[PDB]
């Protein structure tokens, strides 16, 4: 099954689907530098170099617009985010450090992705191919 979600950003992503079903939001959660998720909800102490993170939500949302340029010249940072309902200060981070980031409009995707298989992140054309 292949979606076609909103796209803010550009570019195009291939990585390993990480969800981490809780609404968490870039005020934190993810070490600056060594990448790896310090906040809590089931898989707490891995690292988001390179995967693909897929979110609901963030609660609060206040800041995040600069952590994500950092972590990605860290090379910490995940390669592309999907949302449900995303944030304007996550678009220009994204923006700036070149993670395509698309807003997903139907819940059957966060049904379909689940941690372990691979998405195809396609912002260029708006676009998350699920491949088995």
């Amino acid at each position: 099954v292949k979606f076609a979600c909103r796209a803010i950003t550009r570019g195009r992503a291939e990585g390993e689907a990480l969800v981490t079903k809780e609404y968490i939001s870039f005020l934190g959660g993810i070490d600056k530098e060594t990448g790896i998720v310090k906040e809590d909800c089931e898989i707490k102490g891995e690292s988001v170099a390179g995967r693909i993170l897929v979110f609901p939500g963030g609660k609060g949302s206040t800041v995040g617009s600069y952590v994500l340029l950092n972590l990605r010249k860290n090379g910490v940072a995940p390669k592309a985010i999907i949302n449900k309902k995303t944030e304007t200060i996550i678009a220009v981070g994204a923006a700036m450090a070149e993670i395509p980031l698309v807003e997903v409009r139907d819940e059957k995707f966060f049904e379909a992705v689940k941690t372990g298989d691979r998405v195809v992140v396609n912002a260029d054309e708006g676009y998350v191919e699920l491949i088995e």
